[PDB]
């Protein structure tokens, strides 16, 4: 068929790793307002009938162990899997409270051959974290083991990722608003495309210092899905 | 307006870079079956009403030059822009005949601030090249806008992975891309076309080799989208 089977007895897990406070030896700063994103996500995915588990202030080892355990659960009665990461980042990596974790390490747990009860089911990774330090100035006007993954990144490779301490990050605030409005009408890729547009046109940084002023952001959809994804029917 | 305006006088250019033969100093093999891909692409994109320009066996300098020249053209009367790269590669790199070129360097020529007549229009890069040497063993079941916006990078494989070519039929990804564009360009949104491309490659293809190391290998393409709207080839 053209569309993933989403009529399993359960939608699936939605794990949200929310890191705000970081260890002293890291020099990493606290991500103020991240709880806004975490709460917004929790409610959005609960409304999508996901079983949501929230984690807070996990270490790199704790992140690894959480994903290992979760990958070893029996997902046979679940349609999909969602993991949302809220943290500092670097290209290809997310930060535990006490140090880096390669993203590949945690998603390898769910590879078609390592988590058999999710083989052929959509595995979604939503990543609110930096991918580098670059700023966007803007401009005027048998199946493969690596299949059935989707990575919804807040930014393009190499780029910084913008957040508002009060309103939420640009990406998650837009993701939730778009899932809320369209998760009953549009296929996921088209939801995510609405997300890009909303982040691209509605947001623009403000700074008293020109270096950080009027900067822009586009999110980055990375799809290895083999079917269309509708959260209904 | 949830979709790109595709009813400009022209659909736009479709530049195809087809690298078959590489200088002896590299020690890169010839890419057998690539002319099949290049011919398939040419016919497919002409049918889509794109202005195809085929270029064969370009050097790293020539690639850069071509991309520079085309980026400096006036794309005002064009709906979009397509560029297909067929060659050897590594993560983030395609090979000219004489050596490596960073993909970022070629796609940067078209960034919303360096190519004004393409601002707000979809820039499509179709990349048939290795992104490393990993092999997928498979598993059994059988206002202002950002300058990095409006780009789509359609990769033949996942990051870190080998990309499979067949001497007779061409590459698994290009073969499959042409078939689905032929079948659905008139009906489906582009992301939906590429998703079908993904399923086709993932299910219908498996490598054959007398070397068990290279036998029974699988492949999934990788769609990287910073598009802001739905793309339909027919108005
Ligand atoms: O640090 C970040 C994200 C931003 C951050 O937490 N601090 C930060 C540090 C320097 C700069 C910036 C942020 C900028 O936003 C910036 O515009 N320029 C910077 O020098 N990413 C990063 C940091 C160091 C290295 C890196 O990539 C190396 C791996 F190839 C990526």
């Amino acid at each position: 068929d053209n569309s993933y089977k989403m009529d399993y007895p359960e939608m699936g897990l939605c794990i949200i790793i929310n890191n705000k406070n970081f260890h002293k030896s890291t020099g990493m700063t606290s991500r103020s307002g991240t709880d806004v994103d975490a709460a917004n996500l929790r409610e959005t995915f609960r409304n999508l009938k996901y079983e949501v588990r929230n984690k807070n202030d996990l270490t790199r080892e704790e992140i690894v162990e959480l994903m290992r355990d979760v990958s070893k659960e029996d997902h046979s009665k679940r349609s999909s899997f969602v993991c949302v990461l809220l943290s500092h980042g670097e290209e290809g990596i997310i930060f535990g409270t006490n140090g880096p974790v390669d993203l590949k390490k945690i998603t390898n747990f769910f590879r078609g051959d390592r988590c058999r009860s999710l083989t052929g089911k959509p595995k979604l990774f939503i990543i609110q974290a930096c991918r580098g330090t670059e700023l966007d100035c803007g401009i005027e006007t048998k199946i493969p083991v690596d299949a059935d993954f989707l990575y919804a990144y807040s930014t393009a490779p190499g780029y910084y990722s913008w957040r508002n301490s009060k309103d939420g990050s640009w990406f998650i605030q837009s993701l939730c608003a778009m899932l809320k409005q369209y998760a009953d009408k549009l296929e996921f890729m088209h939801i995510l495309t609405r997300v890009n547009r909303k982040v691209a046109t509605e947001f623009e940084s403000f700074s008293f210092d020109a270096t950080f002023h009027a900067k822009k952001q586009i999110p980055c959809i990375v799809s290895m899905l083999t079917k269309e994804l509708y959260f209904y029917h």
